[PDB]
């Protein structure tokens, strides 16, 4: 449950993206890299590239 | 051409995963994060969460 995923670290999570995690740590769980890109974005998949002003991005398609 | 992507930078590469690109800006390409998970690991999409051994990782199911 360390600074970035507050989870049960046992495995046994199902929080499937619906927690508020930075960097969880659960296999459930597959939230973006940022809040201007779905988890799919091709650029963002070998790193992030945005800057995590929140909003929208200018750098992805 | 930066250091990490080596591709024409005018939007009309399909290098799609065939490049050496580092960090590839082309929105043709997915390439894992890392070698020992599929770009898809659930644990990895915040952010990469291995170390670049390369190999095959300890941290991922
Ligand atoms: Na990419
Ligand atoms: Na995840
Ligand atoms: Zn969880
Ligand atoms: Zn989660
Ligand atoms: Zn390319
Ligand atoms: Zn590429």
């Amino acid at each position: 449950m360390d600074p970035n995923c507050s989870c049960a670290t046992d495995g046994s999570c199902s929080c499937a993206g619906s927690c508020k995690c930075k960097q969880c740590k659960c296999t459930s769980c597959k939230k973006s890299c940022c809040s201007c890109c779905p988890v799919g974005c091709a650029k963002c998949s070998q790193g992030c590239i945005c800057k995590e002003a929140s909003d929208k991005c200018s750098c992805c398609a």
